[PDB]
């Protein structure tokens, strides 16, 4: 039998669980619930092996920045693989695509950000940082510079060096994780961590904890800070207006590069071409991925500023990927870039559906359930609350209540999910503002049969 | 900003080193020569910018395996692209393509080894691989056992694991690597290494040192030992007859994972689907790319056993990358697997084509500048030596008498590159007898001339401590 979509679902679904190893998973879990099988997507909506029709509130996995279905793409990506499938960019050599990918990226990226190495994914992209920034502060003459500084519940990747930057514990408990100079400092949370401060002292004292750690570790330990201008699979965490024009402040002091992860951030998410030009930072990288080929072909990179670039082009830098600057993955960037720009997608966001969003998206907070509703551009948050005066967490363990919110959401044919108590959303940015009403209704209804359950089988209280 | 085949040579070349870092290599040199631009290729041939056509010895980068211009590729990811161009394995989702995918991969491994962690590339596979590995003995209640295992002179990737778990010294200068719990052998190299010990002792010598370090690091502190059945970055380094015998032997003493590094030697490169079966070892875990799918979309992955996979499927596994299962480099992954399979590209391979370039690349060793020709299915090696008797090197810096070799390649259409001082071929599997003869006919001429330039240059010498122990 060959495997097609004509095999029925639940013949896929056990072959999936026999021989296919899902990414941050309980893999016996699919012996109970199958996997949902998506055969198809178009615009903002998938298709299941039942035919049911699933708005995709997420783009993927905050990557899907155009929507489905653009044609553009897949005959960019054939023409591209008959002329040329694949040459690599190690033997003194290139080709067009990756040529002319890397002068639109450079004219996109704000400032001396003019240079990109490539990877296949965020993950390598933030490999690529960790290589090229220490070996720059050697090439300086200051090889003891060495430490990344980041975050608690920060999010940079899952290799060996992706794992150890992101601050989630559970992933650095696989591994023998964090690598060595690797360092965390608190997120700027205000809701989960803010005390009875204001959000703008919090913001500040959240800032500050970089000075101190540069002050504690030494200034001549530390090689970068980096950090997503918003968190996302921390739970799309809105800094205070205060927290990033004080690490502007503690970067432009201290002899550090600042490292933006933009891979989630990046092309249009936030209203702009990067999240740092949204809250105002000037990083020496950019770590990109995702939103680069709006998910329809693996690529990432780390856009690179001059200073970085030219001290590390007069040594011979021993780094990178078959799959670097892959012909296809850069001609389908390429096109994704362009219908970005000339269709204008960014001003859609920032003038059309992301100020309706915003609105529709913080009335949640009048829900009896939510505590908070945070948005920038088209990537929002919805924190879960047993008490909106004490910002409580449920007394269950953290993520019960956004698991059942989860699971109503699907049921109602919405993908929006839970880290821990928070409820996200990241849809793509083509959305309109009649699929911005078909999101808050669904995740209206979905809040209400959460509010039931909870109420029902005594789970609300702090 | 209209960057486009129509652009003149010298301003594509000015827009590459103004904007792209190229991996591997020192950027401001291609201020000095601009980088040659790739614009076409079929079958085994590439066409540069100025229409100069290059016999493609390389296949890319060790992994297009059915050779350039199979439009089936380009016909099933553009229809895969329009269907579902991308969605995630990390919702409990999934999608034909990773289904299929991982089933086709699973039947294809030999044994037990039938579950798929999909990654982008090589590297990422073996950062899978030192989080599943590690995270298994954990679950096994031996959180002790975190050390990898690997060899000098190996590769295993340019992340920061896959560079710690790669032997390259000039990779571990760069990055504060080897990361931790990483530990390395020597390498199975006689020709370089073997001293004066026979190549099937010597190839015993080398696979006791795993022994050796198992027992000096502990065996509760040992994970796994990783190796490519052929090693293709530091020179296709093939191992006596000994070695993986003894290899496997020692792994079946200790609680260890044999981990076999399959990016290079996958999916026909050696005249099976893997390296393991050619050179006859059982591995809990094969990391794959390249020739997955035949480097026409980006996708790499670990295949697991049975029994690693059980383990850790009672767990959480706090892992895995956006683009892991991607549904477009899934499909194409397949009918690359499917055109390998269905015409027979491995018995092409085994009974046509290897037998023949066997033939003609060995008798490259009657070469006065050649020591040895090593070649295991389709990828080979041949030494560049001052004096064959002796195996010693060049007085000149290591390097310098491949560099000239090489060059004297990309001037005859011949991509053939070096390693030190060996040469390394890994053309495109579907290559045919004509394209051995062009193939070899080319790199006879470029060690002609080599051999002429640096007899000419004074550097055709042994250091004088190595001519003066010719007095036998
Ligand atoms: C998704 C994510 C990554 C991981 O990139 P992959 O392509 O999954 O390896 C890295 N950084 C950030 C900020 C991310 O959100
Ligand atoms: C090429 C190589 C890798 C790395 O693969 P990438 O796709 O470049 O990350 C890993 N192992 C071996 C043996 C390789 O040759
Ligand atoms: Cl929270
Ligand atoms: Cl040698």
């Amino acid at each position: 039998n060959a495997i097609t979509n004509h095999l029925p679902t639940a013949e896929l679904q056990a072959l999936d669980v026999a021989h296919h190893m899902h990414p941050f998973s309980t893999q016996n879990d699919f012996n109970d619930t199958g996997a949902r099988v998506i055969t198809q997507a178009k615009g903002v909506t998938l298709t299941d092996s039942e035919g049911a029709q699933i708005l995709d509130a997420m783009a993927g996995l905050w990557c899907v920045n155009i929507g489905y279905g653009r044609e553009e793409l897949a005959d960019v990506a054939a023409r591209q693989m008959r002329e040329l499938p694949y040459y690599n960019t190690f033997f003194k050599t290139t080709h067009v695509p990756v040529i002319a990918l890397s002068a639109k990226l450079a004219e996109l990226a704000p400032g001396d950000l003019n240079h990109v190495f490539y990877a296949g994914s965020g993950s390598e992209a933030n490999d690529t940082n960790m290589r090229l920034v220490r070996h720059y502060w050697s090439a300086k003459g200051k090889p003891s510079k060495t430490i990344f500084i980041s975050r608690k519940n920060a999010y940079h990747g899952s290799t060996m060096a992706g794992a150890s930057l992101g601050g989630m514990v559970p992933m650095h408990q696989q591994g023998s994780l964090p690598i060595p100079d690797v360092h965390h400092i608190n997120q700027p949370n205000w809701w989960a961590e803010g005390g009875d401060m204001s959000p703008e002292e919090f913001g500040l004292q959240r800032a500050q904890e970089l000075e101190e750690a540069i002050l504690e570790l030494g200034e001549d330990r530390v090689a970068a800070f980096i950090a997503e201008p918003i968190q996302g699979a921390g739970g799309v965490i809105v800094p205070p207006e205060t927290y990033w024009p004080e690490i502007q402040r503690i970067c432009d002091k201290y002899e550090i590069l600042l490292i933006a992860d933009e891979v989630i951030c990046g092309f249009g998410r936030t209203g702009n071409w990067f999240g740092s030009q949204t809250v105002g930072i000037k990083p020496h990288i950019m770590s990109i991925a995702k939103g680069l080929s709006s998910g329809y072909a693996p690529i990432g990179g780390s856009i690179v500023c001059d200073e970085v670039a030219e001290v590390v082009a007069a040594t011979e830098f021993n780094h990178g990927y078959t799959y670097s600057g892959h012909p296809v993955a850069c001609a389908v960037a390429l096109e994704n870039l362009r219908i970005i720009e000339e269709e204008n997608i960014i001003g859609h966001v920032r003038d059309d559906v992301a100020p309706y969003l915003k609105e529709k998206w913080e009335a949640l907070a009048d829900h009896p359930l939510v505590g908070e509703a945070k948005i920038v551009g088209m990537m929002g948050s919805i924190a879960l609350t047993p008490n909106k005066e004490t910002r409580a967490p449920f007394a269950a363990d953290t993520g019960t209540v956004g698991y059942k919110c989860r699971e109503h959401c699907f049921g109602n044919n919405l993908v929006m999910r839970h880290v821990g108590d928070r409820m996200i959303i990241s849809p793509p940015l083509v959305m309109t503002r009649d699929e911005v009403d078909t999101l808050i209704e669904r995740a209206t209804r979905a809040l209400d049969l959460t509010f039931e359950q909870i109420k029902a089988e005594d789970l609300y209280k702090s």
